[PDB]
DNA sequence: GCGATCAGCG
DNA sequence: ACGCTGATCGCA
């Protein structure tokens, strides 16, 4: 139905200064992976191109490559990255629907071109699935079908620029589009290309090694049950734990007993069991998750994984990481730890560099709460974490282990977004009483951070919807729910989507400067990893005291709060000696 | 496919 | 009965 020319090849009218540009890939992962089909509308008309006959065309590359020619697509991320792995280089993208329609709303969980359109009751589009189909069925079509289909979203995404743009800048949100999220989705694009070096060989010994010590570990388990069972059968476990061994039931799942590590942690005195079943699923965690998983998604060719960062997933405008997730490679057990010394720079003689956002949140929180204290206390430069470990555990400063300092952690983002006091006393193992009291103390230091949270349920209640510094945005309907429970889910949003989503701005502004400045002073320093609040490069060694200046200064001068923000940093040889 | 579980970030 | 995630695994 939708006219449009089936080109055979590159003409003048199809490289305007302005077009709607369809590069389309099917595959999910898009790295490495074919481009099946290009389309192109613009002022002078609706065009098809196979990918064959316009990526060796010499002015359709450099009509890509030109900055000043300007266009208009859906998950230009995609497009960029599998332009990359086919020698390409994609500039000038100035609207970007995906994540047009992503600020606008991240609980539409819009992923294709017709999920954005229907937001503005456009439909003369097929959802994806529906053109290509689901799971084992999925099937380019032919050529007619296909280039129908990558036509009519082109079309789409350019009659949407306009509605879109309009409604971003009522909700205060087009800068934070065309300055933050689109400039940052070209900085993600070269870090997941460029990639992270893996040493394979010191990470398939340390597999072999560990499968060494999983049989081990098992035995014990079967000999501390007298039988051989299945430790991963809930069935089978509850007979030993429950049955057999009659320990107590201190938590049920849906589905019957639970045996999370928390249960498991309260039946440490009862029996020497259950902390080698602890022991054994940790192991097995890294095996499996860190271990296999990780070498199946390297590169053999170069050793490198490529992440893909998804920057229109969640709901406070965090990123997410995937395939592989590097954004939860293990730290806290030394053991599991051992896994980042497996990641490596991607040339000799170059070093890994991470610089991290110290209390993060609760800086932020000072700042929107205005809280006096807590306010203080960072112009001060205090390790609230610390001091917090400090007066739970009845300790000194220099007793901190790292275990009650990360344990104190929770407590404190725990009472700020509004834990209860059962929870709090069930995560520090005291009485309840003790923890509403613990709590009670902790509101009467920091009495703006109490009235911030009633205030911004109430403004929640008001508006419908809450705000970040930088003007996302998360609607919150269940907020005035009749339902306790799915209201109370809701108000505890209210106070942690502001504060969670703040952070998540700053540091990506922080990227974007940080990328600036790096090309400013003619670095090969580059961005490999982003993992919250911490930012992970890899440099020519030679420029180490440079970088030891710039991205500390860089990352404390992304914003201005009522606060200072502090970055601590590191670096070395492995992602493990970067700390 | 989902729920439980567990790895990370706060 | 703090929040935000992704990968794996058994399936009660
Ligand atoms: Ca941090």
């Amino acid at each position: 139905k939708m006219a449009f020319t089936l080109a055979d090849r590159v003409t003048e009218e199809m490289l305007a200064d302005k077009a709607a540009l369809v590069v389309e890939v099917v595959e999910e992962n898009y790295h490495d992976a074919p481009i099946v089909g290009i389309a192109v509308v613009n002022e002078h008309g609706r065009f098809f191109l196979r990918p064959e006959t316009a990526l060796a065309d010499p002015q359709f590359v450099a009509w890509l490559g030109d900055e000043t020619k300007k266009k208009s697509m859906f998950d230009s991320k995609r497009a960029a990255v599998a332009l990359k792995w086919k020698g390409i280089e994609l500039c000038g993208v100035s609207f970007d629907l995906l994540l047009a329609a992503y600020l606008l709303d991240p609980a539409q969980g819009v992923d294709d071109v017709a999920a954005a359109a229907k937001m503005k009751q456009y439909e003369a589009v097929r959802p994806d699935e529906a053109v290509y189909g689901k799971g084992a069925k999925r099937a380019v079509p032919d050529e007619p079908v296909l280039a129908e289909h990558l036509v009519r979203k082109a079309a789409a995404i350019w009659e949407l620029e306009r509605p879109f743009l309009d409604e971003l800048r009522r909700n205060e949100q087009d800068r934070l589009l065309v300055e933050l999220e689109q400039p940052l989705s070209s900085i993600l694009a070269e870090m997941e290309f460029a990639g992270v070096k893996v040493d394979t060989k010191r990470l398939e010994q340390m597999g072999k090694e560990l499968a060494e010590q999983l049989g081990t570990v098992e035995q014990r388990i079967y000999e501390l049950a007298g039988q051989e069972f299945n430790i991963n059968s809930p069935k089978q476990l509850g007979v030993i734990l429950f049955e057999k061994l009659q320990l107590p039931v201190l938590k049920k799942t849906k589905t019957g007993y639970s045996t999370s590590a928390d249960v498991l942690e309260k039946l440490a005195p009862y029996h020497e069991i259950v902390e080698n079943i602890l022991h054994y699923r940790q192991l097995g965690k890294l095996q499996s998750t860190y271990i296999e998983g990780l070498l199946k998604v390297v590169r053999p060719a170069t050793k490198k994984v490529h992440t893909i960062f998804n920057q229109a997933l969640t709901q406070t405008g965090r990123l997410s990481s995937t395939e592989p997730n590097l954004q939860n490679i293990p730290i806290r057990l030394e053991e599991g730890r051992k896994i980042r010394q497996a990641f490596v720079p991607s040339e000799s003689d170059w070093l890994i560099f991470a610089a991290d956002y110290s209390q993060i949140e609760l800086r932020v929180l000072a700042h929107i709460a205005e809280d006096d204290n807590l306010m203080e206390a960072f112009r001060r430069d205090l390790d609230i974490h610390t001091k917090t470990a400090m007066d739970i555990f009845q300790v000194s400063e220099d007793e901190v282990t790292p275990n009650m300092r990360r344990q104190a952690k929770a407590v404190n983002f725990g009472i700020v977004y509004g834990i209860s006091d059962y929870g709090l006393a069930q995560n520090l193992n005291i009485s309840r009483k003790e923890a509403a009291e613990f709590i009670e103390r902790y509101f009467e230091s920091f009495p703006g951070v109490k009235r911030y949270m009633e205030n911004i349920v109430q403004e929640a209640k008001q508006k419908g919807y809450v705000t970040t510094l930088l003007h996302r945005r998360r609607y919150l309907p269940d907020i005035t729910s009749r339902n306790f429970n799915v209201r109370s889910f809701a108000e505890r949003m209210a106070m942690n989507t502001p504060i969670q989503g703040s952070a998540a701005d700053i540091i990506k502004k922080a990227m974007i400067d940080l990328n600036a400045r790096l090309k400013e002073e003619r670095l090969q320093a580059h961005l490999l990893l982003q993992v919250h609040d911490e930012l992970i490069l890899e440099a020519p060694k030679e420029e180490m005291e440079r970088l030891c200046r710039l991205v500390p200064e860089v990352m404390e001068q992304a914003v201005t709060l009522r606060v200072p923000l502090k970055v601590d940093y590191h670096y070395g040889s492995t992602w493990y000696d970067a700390k």
